[PDB]
RNA sequence: CGCUUCGCGUUACAGUUAAGGCUCUAGAGCCUUAAUUGUAAAACGCCUAUACAGUGAAGGGAUAUACGCUUGGGUUUGUCCAGCCUGAGCCUCUAUGCCGGCGCCUUCAUCGUGGGUUAGGACAU
């Protein structure tokens, strides 16, 4: 009995199947949601771990400086220990601190630039400081030594590690940026040009600062505008991450032939593994044939395919269908592809597992307060949402909060809201229930 | 998946200022709410003492070294991991921070007491 099962593998949904191959019978079939949320609650886990570790490189530099100063003779009460302890706290950035990303970022660095300092005026201060406190010079340069000092190593440079897709090297993958000339080649290999010619469009988009003739030969030759983009990424350094896998096949990666991957691709797969042990129990599968995407002459084995097939002969033939013969089958056994529909899933997963014939009848069936015994957080007006206002305990801006939620239902500073220092947005205590 | 600060915000304490009042007899005290200044905490824990930071000097620095490879250790638990830190030859793969000046290797004095990780993925319960 050939029980074949098909796993149909998508960015967010995934379909199951189990077909009886004599007479094409469908024994099992199922749709499973894969969790979404991890990729959001690591990002959540690397702000936290950005928040911690400041705080922690923060109080080291706090307790340098205090040591260093009770060393020199700067007791606490000084005068000229309360000032420099007092801008050890804001020492400002020094120089050194897809779209949608970079706006949002962009906006919080000037948040941060328009209440902040440069390291340079936080250290002029402590000269002002240390130069009318009797500090010589050398004290004042040692305490320059502790404000512009980095304790936690910023290594960032070989993080972000991949390996390469042909599965006979697992080696590391260079970055973008270091096999440029093994990269806008490999653009130009597919070239209708002499190969003279492919060598001067490598000597012309390999930096050296001549694009002219790049845009000489662009507009005198006929090449897709996707290529053109490609190709200026190339020359203008633009480059981000690491090359399409290992230098030496680059440019070869036609024959075939995984511990590290992405956490949520890790934990779809498990979840998906999860339901396919529940396959396991009253089904001996005999064959898997899986494909797994997003949504013979095919592309390499994919990391999360990978991973899938060596999870699922530890808990064995394990075949990946092409698309041409699924898409074949799909359409021509009525409906279409539907982008994010269960069911379709369903039906990949039941047509990938199914014995194909040729030419129709086969296939069947932050902490809080705890004075005077109520709670009461400070949350700012942005932070105060609608519906819960009445939890304020200042009666004096309860109103007006309300009010400008109401008469207005930058809308703080048109509310008059931003009366601070810095024109921010104040806060208000508001009593958790 | 990740390094790193700049902050912002929160809580706790100690002050100051501005309103809106309760008590004593114009004044005094404290009640709330805002702003402002200063300090501290932001896992608990586990693991480091053979570890970690500072100080000054000789040493190497694209035939050093490691964020790179192999194998461990801490985090690490009921069990296995991810990430981060790190030992040890390793240099095959990964690559170079800054304008000799950063890191690194020992070495006295090290009086020091400091350091890493920290609620995330699966199974069982
Ligand atoms: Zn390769």
């Amino acid at each position: 009995r050939e029980l074949v099962l098909g796993i149909d593998y998508g960015g967010k949904y995934t379909g199951l199947a189990v077909v009886d191959r004599r007479h094409n019978q469908v024994l099992y079939a199922n749709r499973l949601k894969m969790r979404d949320d991890v990729a959001g609650i690591l990002k959540d886990r690397r702000k936290q771990r950005g928040i911690r570790r400041t705080a922690q490189t923060k109080k080291k530099r706090l307790r340098e400086l205090k040591n260093y100063l009770k060393s020199i003779g700067y007791n606490e009460s000084t005068a000229t220990f309360e000032t420099v302890y007092s801008l050890a706290h804001k020492r400002g950035y020094d120089y050194a601190d897809e779209r949608k990303q970079w706006e949002k970022e962009k906006q919080e660095w000037e948040e941060t630039k328009r209440n902040s300092r440069h390291r340079k005026e936080v250290v002029k201060d402590v000269h002002k400081a240390m130069i009318e406190g009797r500090a010589t010079e050398e004290q004042i340069k040692r305490v320059e030594r502790i404000f512009n000092k980095q304790y936690r190593p910023k290594r960032f440079n070989n993080r972000i590690l991949t390996k390469c897709k042909v599965e006979d090297c697992g080696v590391n993958t260079p970055l973008r940026k270091n096999v440029r000339d093994l990269l806008i080649e490999n653009i130009v290999r597919f070239f209708p040009i002499e190969q003279s010619e492919k060598d001067n469009l490598k000597d012309a988009v390999l930096d050296k600062n001549r694009r002219e003739e790049v845009k000489s030969f662009f507009r005198k030759h006929k090449t897709d505008e996707h290529i053109r983009k490609q190709v200026y990424d190339i020359a203008d350094n633009k480059l981000s991450g690491r090359t399409v896998f290992c230098k030496e096949h680059i440019l070869e990666h036609t024959e075939h032939s995984v511990f590290r991957l992405a956490p949520s691709l890790k934990t779809k797969i498990e979840n998906v593994l999860a339901v396919i042990k529940d396959e396991i129990l009253p089904k001996f599968t005999v064959n898997k044939v899986v494909m797994e995407s997003n949504n013979k002459y095919m592309s390499h084995a994919s990391i999360g395919w990978r991973y899938m097939r060596d999870r699922l002969r530890e808990s064995l033939p394990i075949e990946r269908q092409s698309g041409i013969y699924t898409a074949y089958f799909r359409r021509w056994w009525g409906f279409k592809k539907e982008r994010g529909n269960t069911l379709h899933h369903a039906l990949d997963a039941v047509i990938l597992a199914s014995r194909k014939g040729y030419s129709l009848v086969d296939m069947t069936l932050n902490p809080l307060s705890y004075k005077k015994g109520i709670i009461t957080r400070r949350f700012m007006v942005t932070e105060i949402e609608c519906g819960k206002e009445d939890d304020v305990i200042s009666e004096t801006y309860r109103e007006k909060l309300k009010e400008a939620f109401k008469r207005f239902d930058k809308e703080a500073k048109e509310a008059g809201f931003c009366i601070k220092k810095n024109e921010l947005v104040m806060s208000l205590k508001c009593s958790i229930k």
